[PDB]
């Protein structure tokens, strides 16, 4: 079981360059079963759920190969199920379910059981696609959808604001028969991504990034050529780490506008911030942060993958900091941790409350999921003493060698055995 | 103290032709302080909000007539403040503060206090003025706004969606200089009737109706005519009227792009809905509904408008019914009255268990705020015997005489005194 | 429409001498319908509510009168319903049911619609009584419960605590055939005042004030006299007036061990505290109160009857402090009234985050409930100016001469009325 | 990795003989510390928890060796520390911190980080011994509390219920000098079998079991012999299994007046219950279970370690069930699981609503927690075909041996590895 084992405090300041989206790169992933002819996928960074993605996909009888981008060939998918194995390590593999339903009349996936920060449940999913004209039907764990020719275009209501349910049905609908409206659809920046990258390989798809989406089915994808976006959680996380160490960075090959709420806050907090058409440069000219108030919420609100992260910078703000989590109902875990390090909060229901510290004492913490992980390894970065995370294993799920980056930022960080 | 005296059941079956949104009217009212010449407003409904605002912009030296329409002159505004005896009356005064400021320098209202569904704050209200360059203070209750020149336009983020904030930061950005920008803020298709409205007097505004608005400024704002879009809960409380009574009915002078999700839901309890230009007519072909599940949030999704409607029609349908309020933290009062008329529910946390009865008995209930009354005397409709609404004061505040309108439908609704 | 005018601000300090607890007196005063020979009751504050309770008992065929003492003869009682238009003014009523019951095999009470506070079902009192052996019906809104002969002892477990239905169950277990267990009953020391009232008319009980009340039937009550205890939420409030003032109170007729989670609360808040057999004394030696963290609960916990009254002290103290309430859902409408008096305070769930300010400013507030109403009152002694709290006939519910005693301490009230 | 494999479905039928309580045998375990002379603890079950507390006192220099009784010599502590590696696989240890410093004047424990089912500060433990006297400090993730001479007993009101916080400061206040009061204290069973513990080495304690304990100081404490009560929550658990499996059961050495709350339920849910002095028989006569409501909360109040297994029980009974856990936070990783295996749940905040399903399907499953993976397992014994429990090293936790009592109930179980 890999460590990481980081000594502060110290001041995290130079450049990164940001990677393609996980969030991205992963629903473009699946939605890419949809096309007959080769695609090309760049910007794909190198993380555990690629990998998985990747052998999902082969299993499924794909040809599939990568570096900085990966090329997908599923002219020739033969093999139309999940098994337990691989979803139980990656819940993402339900998108497979609807592009595999949507081009070849059936598809099973084996239902994702409980996640780390929350339930979780796909019924969104499984109701999109019913909507569409699948049936679906549970047996074994597998949910098991198929639908005799084509999936039909329907107008669809949902009655929660869902990313992955939106790629879903988006998706499928991609191929049906006339016209699909996601009302209510997720606006996230990903989406934009997925959409157009489906119209890339024939789709027509319009609304994405607004609240009602519309999609006119076609009979066929091709192939092409695709860059994913800028990461914007790797974005943020590298801009909160020098908000909460006095230090200053520019992140290379990013992407604004996919970040005000995030960079409004900042500010609040006392940076000083610069943007560029694909630049931010983050200065706190020394200054220890202010503490600000955060609610999570859908795209173009604050995003709950950056909520642990600044639970973090208002535990070492001046003043008294609220953070209210609206997404998942189990994502505080990071919390516990940062108090062995001498942080002062209190979890009241689905908000923190948090009277920051001059300085945390390093100890040894465990990371419980990928952005907590992240948050953890932030603040023994600016602890003052040793830091031990363990389990940071979660950390390379959605962070392309975090370690080097850190480290070429000052970091004083060393991954270790030890199990 | 009014009553309404309700004998059941009966089929409620017919036609209505439904008002002008009594939340676009009162948004654009407080609009037009910003217009230095003559504006039309038609399509007002007659409510109690409309008499008070028009009180109000008379008691700001603004010249008021009406009818179908409001006339509003204030070329002459020579009064900035907002009293504390029609605040308490009606929190919409709030809405004054921005075009006031924004037009002449200053403005002063009241404090809103509690309301009956939740305390509802206005901090982003403030916080958006403030954003805009406003310098802000509260003394003895009143808010007192000020600027010196125009205000200054803005990129703001919006913690937590809100229509009302972003009416009061899109009206005072129509005077500001230069760009104003508006992030996460409110969908609901009286945001888009507000910034046309007042782009009808000059103004500039685009993305009304998705999470982002821009806003130019412009010197000053000219008169018009504009006519408010059709009240969308008006709308859907008749259609629940009939949809919970077996019966059948057109709305007449309807939007329905406005209601997706009330619709959808209204089929998934077995609604038989056709829809047209400006129409919308609803057969539940004398079923009995079936039980679905509600969760209010911003536009597009479910509305909370609608909330205590869908909460009756859960308790008169078969199954087990869930309704979550997200929006207003005390907006369930209509349960504990319709218990009191035979329904079985249970309260846990925010939302509201339903179980299905086949009839109501008439009882003796009291209305606690607009949308409640308008279920309890829709529920007297459908119940067994004589149901006695108090308080139907309330009811006059968003519908104009519903007593009529019902009674076209074939209730036995009469308004009696009797304190 | 009666109304305080309160002028401040203004130290309160001196002496004041608790009445007997209105909470206490309402379930004996009703437990007297059990006795069928004379009874007197001494300590009996003169509220609002006991004046309706003396008004439904006569109407029942008891024979009442009253001066400090209330003197009972229910020998006969000639009515067994509590009518709709009482019940709407004091849902204590529905403690008729079990007594009327349990003595005379029938009785009826309106069920109690919704509440300021909460919807406060009384599903548990029902099935209780259910569990006794009771038939219960619903008809017209109102509560009917019948058994032929006696009803018999049984061992409940309740599904949550609850003062009320432990009132209920114990009540009408006196007179059942048999042992009754009450598992998971509700410890307030107005249970144990309760309990002891019944023992004196001859009843067999035991284990009041604990987690689990057994009661041995018998075939009659006699009559007897009992003197109800002093009321602690009035103490807590007088207390919580010099807290906030910076004055020194000593509280005479008091009963210290009731209120161990105030007192403790209030030394944490900074006062000095010492305490006799029936008397406690609060010197805040002038100084401002320190935020505390308050989490209402079962007693012996911190109780939801001090919770208004805890966050005025925490709007006006150093800190942040944050106040949880667990029992009512709808408790916080005190929160908008005392910011539109310059307070600071966020509400998060069931959470109050509270700024502490120096000094509030006098402004029209409105009282919404018993408690809420107390506490505007406060906030106006303490506050910059002129407070006028409006309806405060919420205050004569639960607090005899509140403005004589408060006055007596320094206070500048007046009541008004100018409707 | 081991896993159980289960074959369904298979009634559940037979004897059981509970073992000592794993909540008490815990905390008397390390009260032990407190022991100038030998300690025989008898009917401690044999746990992974035992064996890790077991490891813990001896390396602080305790003699420590079991068989069906655990002996302590705690004669000659000479540590004072639980390091992080022991603490992190049992936050249990935390309890060693009260004993430690009341006997040495010194202790730290590593301070514990997220558990799997909530946050669960330990906020209240430190809160006592600071009250007690203790000096407590935080560094590198360790408390350390230290006091010169003896602690002194002081007036504590907690503000929350805890078990572990009210088994730390009773702990910690038999060697205080002079009287100790904890109002609002817990009174779980198990909090009484401690106190008894206690008294019989020599502690002055009373009011265990209710909300008030008064702990009277002594210099020292002996040693002696002390047998720990059943454990109630295995017992609910064989109880369920009969429950839900249609079976009949007897469970040997039980505590009956532990269970009122939980056979409440399962008579509520059809069950045939009877008891004895040591014993407690169910017998469901081949019926389903009728889905019941359950509401968690301090004892005696349905508890909290129920909460899963009656998730289960409400998802295979018919009718809808609604579980409310009101204590910890992330207490519902099972439903997710049970959702595989073809259940019907809906998560509402803290509130699951069930919809219970003729028969469950076999399927592989996950292991969160301990209640979790005794559910898991018990839902395999009765669903249809083969079900794999995956890290079922959970269940080694809290239960002796279930593989083998469940086999001699008919069960068609296996211990497998295969990582
Ligand atoms: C957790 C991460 O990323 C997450 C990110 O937090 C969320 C929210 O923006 O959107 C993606 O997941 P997601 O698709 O599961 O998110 P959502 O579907 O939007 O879930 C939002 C809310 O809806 C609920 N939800 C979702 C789907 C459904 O069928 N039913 C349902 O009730 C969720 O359980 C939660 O209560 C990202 N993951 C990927 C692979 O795209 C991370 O990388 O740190
Ligand atoms: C209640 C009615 O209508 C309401 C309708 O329910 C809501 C929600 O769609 O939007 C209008 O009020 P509103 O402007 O106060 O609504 P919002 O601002 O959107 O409030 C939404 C949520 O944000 C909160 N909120 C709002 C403003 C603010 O500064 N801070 C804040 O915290 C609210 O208290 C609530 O928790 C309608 N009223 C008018 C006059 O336009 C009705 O007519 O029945
Ligand atoms: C509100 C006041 O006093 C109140 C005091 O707050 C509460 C709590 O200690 O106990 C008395 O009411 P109560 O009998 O209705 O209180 P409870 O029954 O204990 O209610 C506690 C919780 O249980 C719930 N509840 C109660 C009864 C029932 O059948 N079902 C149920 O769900 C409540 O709605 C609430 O969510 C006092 N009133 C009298 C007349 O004795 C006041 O005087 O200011
Ligand atoms: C989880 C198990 O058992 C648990 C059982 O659920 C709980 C509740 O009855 O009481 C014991 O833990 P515990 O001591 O941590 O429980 P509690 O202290 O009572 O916690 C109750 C509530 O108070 C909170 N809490 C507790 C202590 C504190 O200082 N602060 C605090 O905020 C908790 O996090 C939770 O929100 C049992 N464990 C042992 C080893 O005695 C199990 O065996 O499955």
């Amino acid at each position: 079981m890999d460590k990481f084992r980081v000594q502060g405090p110290t001041r995290l300041q130079g450049e990164v360059t940001i990677s393609g989206a996980k969030n991205a790169a992963l629903p473009i992933l699946f939605a890419a079963l949809l096309a007959e002819e080769p695609v090309e996928i760049q910007n794909v960074p190198k993380l555990k759920d690629i990998d998985t993605t990747m052998k999902l996909l082969t299993q499924l009888g794909t040809k599939v190969e990568r570096x900085g981008s990966v090329w997908i060939d599923a002219s020739n998918v033969n093999n139309f199920s999940a098994p337990y194995d691989l979803v139980k390590t990656m819940r993402a593999s339900i998108w497979a379910l609807g592009p595999l339903v949507a081009r070849f009349g059936q598809g099973q996936v084996s239902l994702p059981g409980g996640s780390a920060i929350g339930a979780r449940p796909v019924d969104l999913h499984i109701f999109g696609l019913e909507k569409l004209g699948a049936e679906i039907k549970l047996e074994e764990g597998y949910v098991k959808a198929s639908v005799n020719g084509r999936l039909k275009g329907a107008h669809i209501v949902m009655d929660k604001v869902s990313v992955g349910a939106t790629v879903t049905i988006m998706s499928a609908a991609t191929l049906a028969e006339g016209t699909t409206i996601i009302e209510n659809a997720a606006r996230e920046p990903e989406i934009v991504d997925t959409a157009n990258f489906l119209v890339a390989l024939g789709a027509k798809i319009s609304g994405q990034g607004t609240d009602r989406i519309t999609i006119e089915g076609v009979e066929r994808l091709g192939g092409g050529v695709y860059r994913v976006l800028p990461d914007r959680i790797e974005t943020g996380t590298f801009l909160v780490a020098a908000a909460i160490s006095g230090g200053k960075i520019v992140c290379r090959n990013a992407q604004p506008d996919t970040l005000d709420a995030v960079l409004a806050k900042l500010r609040e907090a006392g940076a000083d911030i610069e943007t560029g058409e694909d630049w931010i440069s983050l200065d706190m000219h020394g200054k220890r942060p202010k503490a600000v108030t955060v609610r999570t919420a859908p795209h173009p609100a604050f995003p709950t993958d950056m909520q642990a992260q600044f639970t973090l910078l208002n535990l070492v703000a001046e003043g008294t900091g609220v953070i209210t989590e609206t997404i998942f109902e189990n994502r505080f875990m990071h919390v516990p941790e940062l108090i062995r390090m001498g942080a002062h909060a209190e979890i009241e229901s689905n908000t923190v409350i948090c009277h920051g510290v001059e300085k945390l004492s390093g100890a040894q913490v465990m990371a419980t999921d990928l952005r907590a992980s992240a948050s953890l390894v932030l603040a023994g970065c600016i602890a003052e003493g040793t830091t031990v995370v363990d389990r940071i294993y979660h950390i390379d799920r959605g962070y392309e060698r975090i370690e080097d980056k850190l480290r070429a930022l000052g970091a004083n960080i060393e991954r270790v055995k030890g199990e």
